[PDB]
């Protein structure tokens, strides 16, 4: 797609902190750009839109590359149309946001420039960040999170996207998603389904695959973190039920891990530490800090401070395993007590090392799950096993929470905010402020 | 030997802190007790020395049996003989003490009880403390370390030791030390040499090996961390050269690996990191506290904080390793690049987890070294050798540093002070003190 002037397109600043082994860090200077299916698609030429509800305009798009060359995504009104605010290091997203139309959350990229988005090398580095999630109930996830995507959003190989990382396109991750409207540059319509429960969304013949390092998906009631391996590390297209992903009736043909190698305290049994309230060790009415270490040998350190009280990532004993480093040992163990191969088959935090000693850019957004209800996050899934099934249960939510259009219609407030960033080597990120 | 009371023994106290998962920490209340071979040792009936200069009574020590059985050891006088005091949390060791007789050093175990040692396991938890090395200088060194003692110094094995723990007795660690007087309840008389430059020492038919972490072997101008593992975990009686270690003609023929894993920042090539005054990162004329996190994994991790700024172990890259963390990788890594098969052939980390899995007791010493002037530790080593050689230059000490007699002369009021130890799980320690 080209980009359109209609709207303009003013990216909010965002700062955050880069610090250095010899204990200083200097305050850097950035912005957020929506994702480009957030955005209005219309005809280069006039107002006449080329994507609507969940289906496209059969006459400018009767193929994806005519849709592409007849198509432009415009700019955004970050607050009034999306709820997304920033002042100083700190972001902010709303849930539902009424406007002329409704809209429902965000999915936001960290840029280094207008027009390019900053990569992170994450392996020998930590990051940090603060959150509340305070407003984040059952069914929702304020999530942040790398992927590998290209710094140019996809230009420099698909010369039909001129619009680029300025109007957040390229996007890739874990699930192969086929939702999205433009892939390489050239348009989804071609094997488009309509959503049957979402009046905004469909799921397209392609998909578009990266790695995927989730350090946060988050609410009031649980957390996890997760890395995701695919075989090819950067982003690339996929076609139909090849992708595997959450929009394939096969999740797992395909070249990512969707399920990844998660590490949620409370589903490995620790259920007293991360709630709303003084009954849990990290109040989540209470905004935190979470410090995640990618260290060298490719396994993954974590801790957490509230109130100026500092606290690992709880020990966690399963199968044979005994610790608190998301590593090779805790993997295998998981899969071993709790079932699965994918994480494995597709080369486990070996693989994953591939994309963290690269760059990623960094994602933060605001969802709820029109496929599974969030339940996988907070509840137990699937819902017919109980406590009984290893790793069946990962929060306190009831089975029957989540649904969209409820979530949407009692919970509109929810809000998440993100803040504070500092990225820089392990065990740098605690120091001063720049 | 026994125990006898021409000389009152009270252990200085000493507190330290126990934290725990949930943030909080709380005092606990322990003393240090010197190592028996500081000691009087005499005969059980009169003053007479079973032990004088370097050499035994040929009349009250026959042998090693009728040795133990005629001779006991005596109570220490902490602050005027071996110039040892505590303060709270502090503990300060003098370099040369002047009293009746000229004292060098001393070798202090932290106790539970009267009559017993503490023993800390170490997997799983990090050990902190401050130091102060700022009186420390080439030729000395200031060690805070960890052997695999019996919790009683042995009186429960070998009933001919009645004086335990209270007394200092049942030292063993990774050089298989042969200087001592008494090993298992009898004396190390028979095969007894006294030591050509040592008024005051000699070596034995016998030593006795153990398990050994090195978390702090340091002066102002170098520091090191090393964990050496042997085939027996604990305590155990060695027989002359069969022994290895320092102590024998050949060092390499036994149960420990008596050079261990070693990481010393300068050796690995970061030369501005630790050293005397600001041109370092820190600056070793002030305290600085030191953090030491033993992950289940079984590799270590390390961090220091100075005037509240934090500094990871610095990386180091050394052949195919790049990192900060002590792991296989590193002691591989480190065996190809500078040479030996000690450490791995004792069975390195793996066999190392086995020690700080089970209970390990709390050393805290300062000496000068008769056998190689702490050159290994601070000098370029061995001293023909040049920077041309890999790992040859290991602090910037000139190679005719450390000759006891010399710095013992020069700097007898060099000294060494420990304080605010905590413990407790990985993540804990940083939290507020009970
Ligand atoms: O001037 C008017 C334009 O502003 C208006 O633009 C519309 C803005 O909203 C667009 O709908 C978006 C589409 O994305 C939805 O989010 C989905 C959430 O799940 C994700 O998996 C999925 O990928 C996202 O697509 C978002 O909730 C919703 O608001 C709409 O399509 C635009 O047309 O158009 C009319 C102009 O007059
Ligand atoms: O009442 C008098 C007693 O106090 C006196 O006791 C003497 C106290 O000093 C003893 O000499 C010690 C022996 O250990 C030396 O340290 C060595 C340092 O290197 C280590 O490897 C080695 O293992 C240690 O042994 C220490 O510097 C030195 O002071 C002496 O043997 C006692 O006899 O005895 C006379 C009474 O009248
Ligand atoms: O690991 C989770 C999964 O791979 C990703 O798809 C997930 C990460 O939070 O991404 C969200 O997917 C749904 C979409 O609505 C939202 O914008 C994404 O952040
Ligand atoms: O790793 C070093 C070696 O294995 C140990 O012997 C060393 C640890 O610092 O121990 C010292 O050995 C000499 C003795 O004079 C001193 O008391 C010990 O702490
Ligand atoms: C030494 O280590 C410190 C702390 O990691 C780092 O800041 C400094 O750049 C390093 N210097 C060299 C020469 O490697
Ligand atoms: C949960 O984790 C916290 C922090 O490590 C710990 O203090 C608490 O004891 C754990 N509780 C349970 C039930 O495992
Ligand atoms: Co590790």
């Amino acid at each position: 797609q080209s980009a359109c002037t209609l709207q303009s397109e003013t990216h909010p600043p965002l700062t955050w902190q880069k610090c250095s082994s010899g204990g200083t860090c200097t305050q850097q200077t950035g912005s957020v750009v929506i994702d480009a299916n957030w955005r209005w698609t219309h005809a280069t030429n006039s107002s006449t839109n080329c994507y609507d509800g969940n289906t496209w305009s059969s006459t400018l798009c009767p193929d994806n590359e005519t849709c592409a060359k007849n198509c432009c995504l415009d700019g955004a009104a970050y607050a009034s149309t999306y709820g997304v605010t920033t002042s100083g290091n700190s972001l902010s997203i709303d849930f539902v946001t009424q406007s002329a139309q409704k809209n429902v959350g965000a999915r936001l990229y960290l840029m280094a420039s207008d027009t390019t988005y900053q990569e992170f090398t994450l392996l020998g580095n930590e990051f940090s960040f603060d959150v509340d999630v305070s407003q984040l109930p059952c069914g929702l996830n304020g999530a942040l999170y790398f992927v590998s995507m290209d710094a140019d959003g996809g230009v420099s190989k698909y010369p039909t996207n001129t619009a680029g990382a300025k109007y957040g396109t390229g996007y890739c991750d874990s699930q192969c998603p086929r939702d999205l409207k433009f892939i390489n540059g050239q348009a989804n319509v071609e094997g488009w389904e309509p959503s049957s429960n979402n009046a905004n969304t469909g799921i397209g013949g392609h998909g578009s695959c990266c790695s995927e390092m989730d350090i946060w998906q988050a609410n009031s009631i649980s957390e996890a973190l997760t890395p995701h391996p695919c075989t090819t590390v950067g982003q690339e297209i996929c076609e139909g039920d090849g992708c595997g992903g959450t929009y394939s009736d096969n999740r797992y043909g395909g070249t990512c891990d969707p399920d990844g190698c998660d590490w949620n305290p409370y589903r490995l049994g620790n259920t007293s530490f991360y709630g709303p309230g003084s009954s849990f060790t990290l109040d989540t009415t209470k905004k935190l800090t979470v410090v995640t270490q990618f260290e060298t040998s490719g396994a993954i350190n974590r801790y957490y401070v509230q109130n100026g009280v500092t606290f690992q990532q709880p020990n966690a004993e399963l199968g044979s395993y005994s610790g608190n480093e998301l590593n090779d040992d805790y993997c295998t163990a998981e899969e071993a007590e709790f079932g699965g191969s994918s994480f494995s088959d597709k080369g486990g935090l070996t693989q994953f090392k591939k994309a963290t000693s690269g760059g990623m850019v960094l994602v933060m957004s605001l969802w709820d799950d029109y496929y599974a209800n969030m339940l996988w996050l907070d509840s137990t899934y699937p819902t017919n096993e109980t406590s009984s099934t290893p790793g069946a249960v990962r929060g306190s939510c009831s089975t029957s929470s989540g649904v969209p259009a409820q979530v949407e219609s009692q919970s509109p407030n929810a809000k998440v905010t993100f803040s504070n960033i500092k990225f820089g080597p392990i065990g740098s990120t605690g120091n001063p402020s720049g």
